[PDB]
């Protein structure tokens, strides 16, 4: 058949199984100064910046796309 | 058949199984100064910047794309 | 068949199995000064900057792409 | 068949199996001074900067690409 026949046996830990997320904290965070230009930051990445990715089985035909994001201008602006 | 026939046997640890994430912390964080230009940061990476990637089985035909992001300008701007 | 027939036998450790992530910490973090230009940082990398990548089985046909990101300018800007 | 028939036998260690990541710490971090230009840092690397890469089986046809990132200028900018 198609899909999954494998169980996940008994457990005792907090946050156990698939894709669980427990006590994330971003700190100072993210900070972009005036007139900074940053396109395509993690566009179509898989497990990036403090992240977790696990799989058991079949992964056929993955194309995740992010189109053009260049060509941006700040011209003659004041303060 | 197609997919997964392999179980995940009994466990005792916190945060066990597939892709779990426990106590991430970004610290100072991310900081971009005024007029800094940084395109395609981790565009289409796989497991980058403090990240975890595990797989058991078949991975056929993966093309994750991020299009053009160059050609950006800051011209004659003041303060 | 297609995919995975191999189980993950019983365990006792915290954070065991596939792609788990436990106690990451970014410290000072990331810091870009004024007028610094840095395109394609870890564009289409696989396991880069304190990262973990494990696989058991078949990996056929992987092309993860990140398009042009050059040609950026800061001209005559003040403060 | 296609994929994986090999199990991962019973274990006792914390953080055992595939691609697990435990107690990473970036320290001082990363620090770019004003008017520093650094394109293609770890563009399409495999296991770079304190990283771990393990595989058991078949790896056929891997082309991960990162396009042009040169030609950047800082001209006549003040402070």
């Amino acid at each position: 058949g198609f899909g999954n026949q494998g169980g996940f046996g008994n457990s005792r830990g907090g946050g156990a199984g698939l894709g669980n997320n427990q006590g994330s904290n971003m700190g100072g965070g993210m900070n972009f100064g005036a007139f900074s230009i940053n396109p395509a930051m993690m566009a179509a990445a898989q497990a990036a910046l403090q992240s977790s990715w696990g799989m058991m089985g079949m992964l056929a035909s993955q194309q995740n796309q992010s189109g053009p994001s260049g060509n941006n201008q700040n011209q003659g602006n004041m303060q």
